[PDB]
């Protein structure tokens, strides 16, 4: 099947994209906004994107025929102006996976290829996964107006059996 | 010193292009010329090309406050016919970036910024090093015709003072 | 060659009248700022600068044949009013050593002695070290107002490859 | 009181001025009079007049509630012509030293200021322990006259109830 | 480059000329001198001499591409009076290494080599470590006139972070 | 006696000489053969060629009483083709070497000379262990077509009661 195969490398292409514009996100919040915990924690987000969630999909392409494409193309020319926002376009981004993955899944179980929905179900986990390590954050912001405090207890979070 | 922060720019875009290409050759030599082995070198060689390599200079960046750019464009519309020109054209890549570090240093040396050389000796270093490692398998296919015999010897490598 | 006598000599003068000048900044801000922690870490820069910032000198003049020559004077009559004014002009303290470290290493490298050169790489890599772990503090108290918050980071603070 | 801060601050000054000088007679004594063991000797004599010798003043000043004050002239032009003046000279500032503490204490005692007292009774003891030190190696100088013999004697010296 | 071949393999030279007439000293001086430990010294500066000293320049060699070329000349027909001269004749040898690799050095930084220079770093930081390790003996002829304690001062000789 | 001196002098020159010219076949082997493990054995052929086999000469002379002279003059300006004529050309220099040694030991006997006898026996059996593990080398190259073949017999092989 062939849609799966675009579906798939639409997915790939995805990642690689998201996981240098996290990495910039990174180092401009830690170079900028005087937060280096923030920093390593969408460091952390960013090695996840670029590491296994790829690799899964190589190896998958590798283990049942079909083919890879690379093409990427990023240019990352505008960044918020405060952390709450740079958190909050993280958070969006990963909204915006979650749907994509959700439409992969709808596609794979309509064309009766059932071994591609077995493979899309960990990504159906880890994208609520991710979503929820995300908006835990998020909401810090609305808790606190000290960067200090927000910056110990995000350093004590980086210090189940459904999801997890 | 805006030249040298033009010159590590371009040093920044150059790695996660290189990473790149490395991965997608790493996949099409495991999946189409049926040598698992040599993609699990070219796969250590685009991890090392993505990882370290760029953290280190922004890193730097950050550390004597220059800024960052981040702009990618790679899309990998050929490959070779067999392992032996797959091999030398990552070979060929290897000695480009040689020459490159080379002029950046020598730039730095000429602008009277000396943190910039002591920061640039590593990859100097780390060149030569990487290079001599490729070289050393583009070396097996002038040496045998069978496949698994060159299969061992790469497994078995996969398994110095002042270079290494 | 007599210069780079006369450079490591202006050095070594420098770095014991900046090593008194830090330990009284550190009683003071522990008696008067109500902050011992700022205290501490200023005395640690204290001993760092009357350590091994001037044996270090002084075992290369024994084992190259120079001439040795001490020379001190220090008079604390002014101090700042609170501990930021204390921490910002620590920075710039670091901030200028920066700068007589790279003028030396010039000299060295016009006069074609390239051991004098290799001895003061060591320096040109400790000066961005220091200055690091000075601005890492100097950010603090742009970023929250209640005193024992900045403590409690320092005191954790207190309790890399290329530059560390 | 005030006259026991202005005797603590000279015995302050006293002790930075003998730190740096004793410095230099240990680099001198190791470059031309040939016995890097002296040096070694003269250095550990140097650290504990830098050291907790004037720490502790700085941390009872802390603890009382008088002011310090910073002001050191040092300039070492002249030297002796060998070893054992060398060595009379540093036992003939330990003998001084001896004196100095013995008017605070009669000074402390004078005026009814009984924790000034038990302070000082430190530096009652440890003047006498650090003259016996010195005055064991000036006795050397009597005893024999090849080099090496006070040499390994040294060697073996660095390598009480009351008074240690 | 060949200018940097011609430098090195003058260096190979000379580097086993010198490590054959060391060895020759050493077994004149354990000999005839009565002095075994004084033989010892001179075998382990031969040793290290025909050693490392040219294994790193053929592996170099090996690693960038150039020719290696062979050819020594040695004749032994002079050796000198007592130990002293022969300690002065192995420190003149010293010397003269260290003139001869700053003159490698400026030349590999003169050609735009920086591969080289990196290279070169190395010996100019163990020439001054090793003719430091024989002047220390050649000063202790300077201080006694029994052999035998310069034999135990010797012995427990062969019994840092920038040199060493 | 005289003529055993003559003849311990020339095996010193003849192994110096072996000790260089096996030194550089193991360089040229690595580097243009393509087989660094053909380029381990005989640099452990030259190590052992250049320390023990002349060290235990010299001792023996500083012993019994003799006069030792060093004298050595190399130029290798000819090396084989390929593997195979570097292996045979090695092992025809230790079927030379086993003459020597055997007309050193008649004359020794035809002297009643018996310590020199006894001293000889070690090298009358080191000469066979020696062309024996040579031997065993120089048989690959008549078995096989395959370089990496005899590249990892050979490196097994680098990883008795009478002879060995
Ligand atoms: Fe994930
Ligand atoms: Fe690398
Ligand atoms: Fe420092
Ligand atoms: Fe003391
Ligand atoms: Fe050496
Ligand atoms: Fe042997």
């Amino acid at each position: 099947s062939n849609k799966i195969n675009d579906a798939l490398n639409q997915h790939y292409k995805l990642n690689v994209e998201l996981g240098l514009v996290y990495a910039h996100y990174a180092h401009v919040a830690d170079d900028e906004f005087d937060m280096p915990y923030l920093g390593k924690f969408i460091q952390h987000l960013s090695e996840d994107k670029l590491g296994v969630h790829k690799e899964y999909i190589s190896d998958y392409f590798k283990r049942n025929g079909m083919k890879l494409k690379t093409d990427v193309s990023v240019a990352v020319k505008s960044i918020p102006s405060d952390a709450k926002a740079l958190i909050q376009e993280v958070y969006a981004r990963e909204n915006e996976v979650r749907d994509h993955v959700k439409a992969i899944a709808k596609l794979a179980l309509a064309e009766d290829d059932y071994e591609s929905f077995y493979f899309i179900q960990w990504y159906v986990r880890d994208g609520l996964k991710d979503l929820t390590e995300v908006d835990d954050v998020v909401k810090l912001f609305n808790s606190s107006n000290d960067k200090l405090i927000i910056e110990e207890t995000i350093k004590e979070m980086v210090e189940h059996e459904i999801w997890g």
